[PDB]
């Protein structure tokens, strides 16, 4: 219904083999494999405000879903894409060579990126305030 | 008794200048002057475990009260410097020509840094989890 939560990441695979994929320094990748933090979502209709922290960086995209929206990657690159929301509880999207899936089942949300042969994958549990 | 929790940033005060005289580069004081992200800190003792969101950047750093500890700050660069302990609720630390008081009240922190004649404050608030 709402994706609308701060949420901590639990547990996620091939980040580092992304994070290569993509370009990030192994600099980075070796600072930000390890943090596990927390993500806030606000959602009010089809409007999305993210505050994402994805390794030693935290990134701040807004975009209402259906409209173009100008939003930062990992590398700091500005891509224009469209996010689609698929039911209430899927939010998908392509940028790049990358397709992006943000799945919430309950109190986990499940991101799954794909680029490649490279699946990205975080899982991430609601704080129940 | 405990600094031990998540805290979300209510409010702060002088963050442009603040970073502006550590010589933090401007794209990185624009981007991060608005967030207001989800700090972490685990206590065990005098050992701390800081998680850290400043701004678009996410800092780790360990440490024991009273020994010497070497930390990365917002540059990047890391010091050698001693956290130590004023009464039971205030960790206090001079690293360079900083000041860093760290000062806990029930749910509530307050970071205040003083560098000359900038004082950059933050206020943040324990998420109840
Ligand atoms: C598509 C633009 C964002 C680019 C950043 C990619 C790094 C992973 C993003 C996943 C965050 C999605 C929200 C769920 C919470 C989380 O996993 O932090
Ligand atoms: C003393 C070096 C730490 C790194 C410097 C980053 C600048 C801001 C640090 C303040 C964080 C203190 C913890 C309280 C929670 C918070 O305010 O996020």
């Amino acid at each position: 219904s709402s994706f609308s939560g701060k949420y901590q990441l639990q547990s996620q695979e091939n980040f580092e083999a992304f994070m290569k994929a993509i370009g990030l320094p192994e600099e980075l990748i070796q600072k930000g494999k390890d943090i596990k933090g927390v993500s806030e979502i606000v959602q009010n209709g089809k409007h999305f405000k993210f505050t994402i922290t994805a390794g030693s960086k935290v990134i701040q995209n807004e975009f209402t879903v259906g409209e173009e929206a100008e939003m930062e990657t990992m590398t700091g690159e500005k891509v224009k894409t469209v996010v689609q929301l698929e039911g209430d509880n899927k939010l998908v999207t392509t940028f790049k060579n990358i397709k992006s899936v943000t799945e919430l089942n309950g109190d986990i949300i499940t991101n799954t990126m794909t680029l490649g042969d490279i699946v990205f994958k975080r899982i991430s549990k609601r704080i129940l305030e």
